[PDB]
């Protein structure tokens, strides 16, 4: 592949290659704004070799917590792509096989792929003060009525994560892709009593152009949490990171 | 007046003539953003005939309260002045007095006053959800350490008010004023043994042009509060208004 | 006035002269959307001769009620002003007084006033089903915590009203006003030993042009309510009207 | 006025002068569709000389009745105004009064009023079968929970009416009005020691143009009802009319 | 008025001056189709000098009767207006009064009235066989549930009538009216110490053009009925007429 995923990967590579998680799709981009709860699932096969699985939830911190916390936000510029990211790929190949005067095959193929992404300006949105939010979380108990919290508490693989910063496009972003590929093949099987001559030509052309609106989220970072025996919540730091990017322990 | 005060009065008359309080000055405009505490003082002479006195304080709701409340905000367009407000005043007068052939005075005056105000677009900023803030306030106690709360509790004239909505200019606003006035007087006192001939001319020209930056507050509305015997706070409604504009009871 | 008030009066006269209440100001226009609680105060002097006083409150039906009710809305076209409402007033007068050869005064005045209002298309927004809302209200109790309800219950003048329909501009509305007036006066007092000749000329020019954004409310209608001894709420109909326009009983 | 009222009166005079009730305003036009409950109030002063008062209610027959009734409708053409109704009024007068050589007054006035109404095609909408609706009403009991029914039952002046047919514009209707009037007066009071010369000129110009959308109701007819001791409902006919136009008994 | 009433009177005079009743209005024209029940009320003051009052009802013969009757209809041409009925009236008058050299009044008036009615072709619709309908009516009992029948039975003034033939326009009918009238008056009252000169001119112009659709009823004839002690119905003939035109007995 999707153009949105390709553009997200390009952005995350160019800026914030570490401590940043890509957004799965445009539809679910809006669920990864700051102060949102997400669920993390361990690979269960190769935890140190495979990145975990991130699931969005329709909850905020104030909803998940019995005691509310301040939720004011602020935004500031992060990076600016002055010119569109342009990519061109052009391949062409030909194969010719001959077996005596009995077999003669000639194949050829070509492909032309063009991509352009214009992200404009990308800003970052985050809580005005994170220390106060963390303090209130640590001193606040989760909602007893909520079922998700209980599920995560009883299960061992599931973990909770609070999103703390999000990268969003300030203006409309344009994504354009063009594809043109062609195959031409020919086969000649000559035998003493049989002659076969086959030929096949085809070519496909595609073009997709979309425009994401302002405010679409691109990437995010989150901090882990831990449910106590009671509804109380605590913050957890793997080697003091306090910033999880959904990376394998390794 | 001051050009800022004149423009504030013009804006408040054109839009929101009721339930809106003008901003005293540009410097103190920034202290009347939403979720700010202000102090109201009764006239003490003609409370029903004179509007009360409003004093700004360097406190927010979360600071004044022991228990924090959600503080997220949102803004939306309110009004748009497509063309500048232009005002012209032009006065000219002349006086001539004669007493026989003994007194002869001739005076004249003129004045030209021009004003132009370009406010562009005005937006309104307010809490995303006011019901939650009100509930938390009612269930939350004020800061025991704070001295202002204790002062207001012990005094009877002082009242507390929480600012809930503010009108701010989206872009830079331009205020221009030009003044040109002139006085010319002449006096002739003729007496049998004395002749006095006096003349005086003067003229003053002034021009002031300023530009307020984006985000400057113009007007606000607030809701009253009441300190219980304890640090607890309650909301008070005069005839169920719940929106005080600093108006006399009448 | 105010241009907004003049335009609201013009609209309410042209369409919906009955069962419709004007909006006090642009700032408070947004508080009169459907399913909003308002407070009505009786004149207390001439209740049958004076229209009551309407106060806005920051509450919705679901907030004021312990038991929530459906709140979905729908909108449909109401009226369309194809061309701007244009008004012109032009007055000019002159006065001349003479008393023998001792007094001679000549005064003159002129005024030119132009108004233009372009409201575009006006739509009406209202609950999809009002019968369900009414049933749930009648079977639902108010919020015990809420102070406004208790105030209205204990007081006899105050009444509660639920807003059920609102008229809003679909697109931006333009209001333009121009004023030009002039006064020229002259006085001549001739006496045997005194001659006084005074003259005064002045003229004022004003122009105000504003643009209200789409969605601004213009007028509304509401239904009365009654607090039982308990938190229960009931609907009240004066002669079966069930649609109060803030009119005197007469 | 109002242009809508004038157009409604013109339509009701041209077609259906009997057994038809005008619509009070555009806003409340939508509440007089077929199968709607309305309340009728007697004059209480001169019942046989004054037409009663009609109040709209937010209820349908199925809502007001415990047992539902069929509610399907059908529409058919009623009348077609091929050309706009055009009206012109032009008045001009002058007065001259003279008393010897001591008083001399000259006044003059003029007025030009133009109206144009284009209603296009008017259709009539009514229940497909009214006999079935009447039978079910007679055999069905009203809603015990409903308060309006109880109010009408206990009161003697109030009566219930079911709307059975409505006239609505098929397409958009255009209403245009232009007014231009002028007054010019002059007064001359000549006395032996006093001369007064006053003059006053003014002129007002107005123009209002609106367009009602398709489906707007213009007029309606209704049938009376009667609440039994129980919730049962019955139909009532004054001299067997069964079609009430809100007319005095006379 | 009304043009429809004028056209109905013109048609009924030109054709079927006897045994035909005009239709009150376009809206109620559709209720006078064949096999419809109507109510007749006696004058109660001068029954032999005043024509009775006819009231429409929303009932058919099969609905009013417990036992159904055949109801098939048929239509055939009645009359054809090849050219529009055109009427012109033009009046003009002037009055001049003089009393010595003290009073002088001159008044004048004019009026021009034009009418055009194009009814096209008029057809007549009636039951295919009336003898069978009459026989079944005589042998059939009315609906006990129906209230109208009981009312007419208990009252002595009310009578029932079954409509048996109706005149309807085959195609669209066009009605046009133009009015132009003018008044000009002048008054001069000359007295030894007073002179009064008044003048007043006015003129009104109106034009109304409508088009009734095909199928609109114009006139009808009906036969009287009589409720027995039981629900049984009988036919009644005043001097064997069996065709009542709503005429006084005389």
């Amino acid at each position: 592949r999707p153009m949105f995923a390709v553009a997200v990967n390009e952005f995350i590579r160019s800026a914030g290659q570490d401590s940043l998680c890509g957004v799965p799709d445009i539809n679910s981009s809006g669920d990864f704004m700051p102060l949102h709860i997400i669920v993390k699932e361990v690979p269960k096969v190769l935890p140190c070799c495979r990145r975990p699985k991130i699931k969005r939830t329709p909850y905020t911190l104030n909803d998940i917590l019995d005691e509310p916390c301040p939720n004011q936000l602020k935004s500031s510029d992060l990076v600016t792509f002055t010119e569109p990211l342009v990519s061109n790929v052009k391949a062409s190949s030909s194969i010719g096989l001959q077996i005596l005067k009995h077999f003669d095959s000639g194949a050829k193929g070509s492909k032309n792929f063009i991509t352009s992404a214009s992200l404009g300006t990308v800003v970052k949105a985050e809580t005005i003060d994170i220390t106060k939010v963390l303090a209130k979380v640590r001193t606040a108990k989760a909602k007893v009525e909520n079922d998700l919290v209980s599920r995560v508490m009883k299960t061992k693989r599931l973990c909770l994560g609070l999103v703390v910063e999000t990268a969003c496009v300030a203006a409309a972003g344009k994504l354009t892709e063009a594809d043109n590929w062609e195959i031409s093949g020919h086969t000649n099987a000559n035998i003493g009593e049989a002659v076969v001559t086959a030929t096949a030509e085809l070519d496909k052309n595609l073009s997709r152009k979309i425009e994401i609106p302002p405010g679409t989220a691109l990437a995010y970072s989150f901090m882990d949490l831990e449910i106590l025996e009671d509804r109380s919540l605590r913050v957890s730091s793997s080697a003091g990171a306090m910033f999880d990017s959904g990376k394998a322990e390794s």
